[PDB]
């Protein structure tokens, strides 16, 4: 009675009017980002030298160049009506105006430097909607920014020592990160009219470009470059109502602050167009998942795609250094990996429709695979996709960061090592083929979904964990341990708390999703299914009563039947709901976050399919007039 | 519920106000295409003269050469504010900004030559709501233009020979196709309240110019010319709701691209105008299905319809050798053609409703007939219609280049043929002569859905064929292969692969159309029939015991029967639907696609019209109160 | 039946045009 003043809601719809600032790009791009086209402007002769000075690898911010730059930050948010500051921050998971009082007591605005939990100097200050966004970075590390940035900085220094073996010059190392952004939209009505996809963001039931999202991308494109973000293409994916978009790769840090903004972006956007951004993994259940890919590469201070082979890549031994290397890491760390990536939402995607089971394994792809014995295709985790990796087995939902952070302090171990090694001019060539030699295993070239690479790789001891908590647990192991602790990224104390918080959000996630699943059972799906299951009983209990036993019992026949097909399914949910809320009781229970976990993943997840399977066949029996929720036919078309 | 919010959606329904650019045709039309007349405008002196050489059947296009273009070409879509370039391309049934950092660390907008899956240099780019469009190919051919244009390219040489035997000189010979499309409109409201409709494109069950859309072709005609495809005709067709629209033929390449966009174009604006544009061969039951007509002709570079007698046919000796030619194509290919128009909608259209029987079968007319014999009628496959002949057979949502593929292919090759024998100044007579003799047999100028015929030809050994599977399994048989994998247009694999891929859809098609009128069943329409049975039951009930016995029976008599009736159906309804499932289970596990078609062909398509007879007649039954979904008589008038 | 003016021009442009041809 609410999903259909949902589809009726939809009947009409004038897709949002947008605009376009001026015909030429140039004009308005980065309008809204305190970048140093403007800090040039803006900021004083010197306090400018130092943005830079402290930008240029090198810093500290005085507390005098705060005050400095904070002062002429303001003057150009003013510019934009701005009239509040935050900082902005992802944390593992406040709005200020300037107004003070000043001496003579009259009122004033007013940006004290003393304000910059700590701003990352490297991330530019945005404005959104009169808000000045200061990134910062959380304060152990409570948030995402700090590992990364580090972690980041552990690869520089590793990547151009060891590059110093070639070039003597090359400075630094910097990481590009190109991201792709994958997603799910539902016309706001229908989704509110879905309780299991408002709460828990993925269809916990369910039997399985139009104006109005263009005019969405229209808009949202133009707020992301407005703001910075350099979005290059847009289009939708294999699935119904899926779409992507991604910019152009970016230094790491800054790539991911842009994605995380644009996530933001997107569902502030999409609100504003009758719509609701899906970024779950794994939506609707038997359709292609959502992903985030991240296309990895390392470019030189003095230029050097450093992934790029071009022209007899037997010569290039610089490129040839690092090739084998990734080899070596992505080898080396499978478990780290696939543990930066896992998450409650991921395990219903990885390890299927196009999506990278719980295997790592590069692909080098004929051409550079042959030529590695001398001493482009998607299904598989890694992929040297040309002059740069892609990292497919991110989740769509997750921070790119974390799947940066390791991936990249890996690396810096990987590379560190490598040069400790070939330190006993023509060594190199002694360890790089040591380590060709070494990776093999890692190497995969074909169906990565095949069972024939199911078990071919698992004799290689190549790891597969399906499981969140266990695959998870891992950050622990000893080797990452070696990675992360090892780099500087985290102390004990540190991972300890990641790890747990980690495990934390797959326990309540997993819960909430039981939780909701057991109410709407209860609450909405059966009361239907008895009501339907009067109209057939009301039948019988007549029509019986109205013809020769004889004609009767052919007639129910089938009906009757089904009556008792559905008190079955009925009773059966009735029951999985009961024993499924007492395994949460229990699992709840145990003395141990740690455990906590794995009772879930272990009795508790198993029936959120169970009950399920009974409510999917109930609505393909119950008259469609009826049925409380939006049955996916319509989530995806109608 | 829905059906009603649907006659009461409708019930006020303002026709959208359109414009008319200016009064000046010439004005407008071609505007939104980067044609020569433009090039001419925007690009270099030499850079012109090059795009030309290479439409000018010259080429290659240098990568220099390529830049040259690919920047006049912005130039220009940005005077129309585009923003975004895509390729455009038909595969086997994407949007970049230009955004680029530039590299004095600003960001620009520019478009790389070096973006041209290569450019079709023949159809030129075209725009559309901010977005640059550019012709490409799909490269083994994923695609239907690779073919297509391999295919004309023979026709063309293979005919411009043969043409060599007169008039010394013709450089070439082109092809000109002139397509007519035919569609059907329903109310948006209607359709979505109409699953089988929205999903299958065509109902599955049901019972047997506007203002609203005057504004439709108002609209859907500015469009297209501001789009250069010449539409030069607009009327309704046969059947309510039907309607044809027609351009002036250009070059069979063009020609086809601009219909196939045209399609696009319609689509677009009819949800604009609250309306959905059915596009499948037979929508509705019942009623004429719709057609693409494909009006063939070949004009060679000095003039010459080549194909147009005039006023004493036996002068043209060009003519008469070329007619007869045809002649042997249609009939030497028969089969050929059938499967490059045979289609699971299409097999629901053609052999009816003014729709060509399978037996292929040309129409010369008395006039050229008897004069033929010296040595216009629908109800035809192929007919003579004067200076070039109609190709009745396409379904109305196929891709012309099919047919053409064939067609062209097809004729080049006899073409070839006739000019290997006539090598022996008036040997073409005797040629010419034999070929007439040889054809005979695929002559015809009667009643084609007579059974006179439906049996005439069996015996001329004209063959027949409906099932789509085996129809399309001939793509494979030798003489086909001669033509297609002999022209150089197909390779021994690809054909191979055309066939899989085109045996993939129909079988695609036909479980859809299987799995969603299960669901409707079961689902919707039984849970009402159900319903409705009760009110009859709760009479009988009620008045079996207010009445003697003697009355009663009297008057319960039809009440009862019915009731009886319903019951029947229901359940009949509850087997095929069950009884189907099964089959496509079947179906589904042959481990060939080339079995899953003929499985479904075989015993799921079946079942189609048994469980609809059915809930047809139940449709007659039940209460117009209720019935869930859209009556015919609604969806064809009000 | 409607029919545009609509026809391409010897030169190749477009233009409208209306023959008596049509009476
Ligand atoms: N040198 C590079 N370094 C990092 N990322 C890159 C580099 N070159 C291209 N990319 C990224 O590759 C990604 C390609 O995205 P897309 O085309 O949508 O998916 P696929 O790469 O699977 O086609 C983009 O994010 C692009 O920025
Ligand atoms: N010389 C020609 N070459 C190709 N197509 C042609 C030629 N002459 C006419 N036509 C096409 O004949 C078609 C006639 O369409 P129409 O009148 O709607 O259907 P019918 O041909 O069934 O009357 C138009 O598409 C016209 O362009
Ligand atoms: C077709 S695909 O590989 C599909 C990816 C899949 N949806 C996933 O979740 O990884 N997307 P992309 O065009 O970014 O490669
Ligand atoms: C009415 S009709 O012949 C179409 C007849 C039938 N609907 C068909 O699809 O061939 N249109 P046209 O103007 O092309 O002759
Ligand atoms: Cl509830
Ligand atoms: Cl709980
Ligand atoms: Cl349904
Ligand atoms: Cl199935
Ligand atoms: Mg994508
Ligand atoms: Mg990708
Ligand atoms: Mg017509
Ligand atoms: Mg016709």
């Amino acid at each position: 009675k609410m999903r259909f003043f949902a589809l009726q809601e939809l009947s009409n719809r004038k897709p949002l009017e947008i605009t376009t600032p001026s015909n030429k790009l140039s004009d308005y791009y980065a309008s809204h980002v305190f970048d140093r086209k403007k800090m040039q402007e803006y900021l004083p002769k010197e306090a400018y030298k130092a943005v830079v000075d402290a930008t240029e690898k090198g810093t500290p911010i005085s507390r005098e160049m705060a005050d400095l730059i904070a002062n002429g930050m303001k003057s150009w948010a003013k510019s934009l009506n701005v009239t509040h500051y935050t900082h902005w921050f992802q944390p593992l998971t406040k709005h200020d105006g300037f107004i003070e009082f000043g001496e003579d007591g009259e009122v004033i605005e007013r940006f004290s430097g003393k304000l910059l939990t700590a701003w990352d100097g490297s991330s530019p200050a945005f404005v959104v909607d009169t808000t000045l966004c200061i990134p910062t970075i959380f304060i152990e590390a409570l948030d995402y920014k700090t590992p990364l940035l580090k972690a980041l900085a552990a690869v520089d220094k590793a990547a151009t020592e060891v590059c110093q073996l070639f070039d003597k010059n090359i400075t630094r190392v910097f990481t590009n990160l190109g991201w792709e952004q994958e997603y799910f939209l539902v016309d706001t009505s229908l989704y509110n009219a879905r309780p299991d996809l408002r709460l828990t963001g993925r269809t916990l039931m369910g039997h399985s470009i139009p104006p109005r999202v263009t005019a969405f991308m229209k808009e949202l494109e133009i707020e992301c470059h407005k703001l910075g973000i350099p979005v290059k293409t847009r289009h939708n994916e294999v699935a119904p109502n899926q779409f992507e978009l991604a910019p152009i790769f970016e230094n790491c840090n800054l790539a991911n602050d842009h994605n995380q903004l644009v996530m933001d972006l997107m569902k502030r956007i999409a609100r504003k167009h009758h719509f609701a951004v899906l970024f779950h993994e794994k939506p609707y259940n038997g359709v292609n998942g959502s992903g985030k890919h991240n296309n990895w590469s390392l470019c030189t201070d003095t230029g050097i795609n450093l992934f790029a082979p071009g022209k007899n890549p037997k010569g290039n031994m610089l490129f040839l250094t690092f090739l084998v290397n990734v080899l070596m890491m992505v080898h080396k760390n499978q478990d780290l990996l696939r543990a930066s990536i896992m998450s409650a939402g991921n395990s219903h995607r990885l390890g299927a429709n196009e999506a990278p089971p719980a295997i790592l394994s590069i692909f080098l792809g004929s051409q550079l695979s042959a030529t590695l014995d001398e001493i482009r295709n998607r299904t598989s985790p890694f992929a040297f996709t040309g002059n740069r990796f892609e990292f497919r087995a991110a989740g769509s939902s997750a921070n790119c960061a974390a799947a940066m952070i390791a991936i990249n302090a890996a690396m810096a171990n990987q590379l560190n090592e490598f040069k400790a090694s070939v330190d006993k001019d023509e060594a190199i060539f002694r360890i790089l083929k040591e380590n060709i030699i070494a990776s093999e295993l890692i190497r995969f070239e074909g169906d990565g979904y095949s069972e024939e690479w199911k078990q071919e790789a698992a004799r290689r001891g190549l790891t597969n964990i399906c499981h969140v908590p266990e695959a998870l647990m891992h950050y622990m192991d000893n080797q990452s341990r070696a990675v992360l602790i090892g780099e500087r990224i985290f102390n004990e104390t540190e991972l300890a708390c990641r790890l747990e918080v980690e495990l934390e959000k797959y326990t309540m996630k997993v819960q909430i999703e039981s939780r909701v699943l057991g109410d709407l059972a209860i609450n909405h799906i059966v009361p239907i299914a008895v009501s339907y299951q009067n109209r057939l009983l009301e039948n019988l209990c007549r029509m019986k009563e109205i013809f020769s036993e004889e004609e009767y019992e052919v007639m129910s026949a089938d009906r009757k039947e089904l009556i008792k097909e559905i008190s079955h399914r009925v009773s059966a949910i009735k029951v999985l709901v009961r024993d499924m809320t007492e395994a949460r009781k229990v699992a709840n229970h145990k003395e141990n976050f740690k455990e906590k976990a794995f009772a879930y993943e272990e009795t508790v997840r198993p029936y959120l399919e169970s009950i399920r399977d009974h409510i999917d066949h109930l609505e393909m029996e119950i008259d469609d007039e009826i049925w409380p929720l939006p049955k996916y036919r319509e989530l995806l078309f109608t």
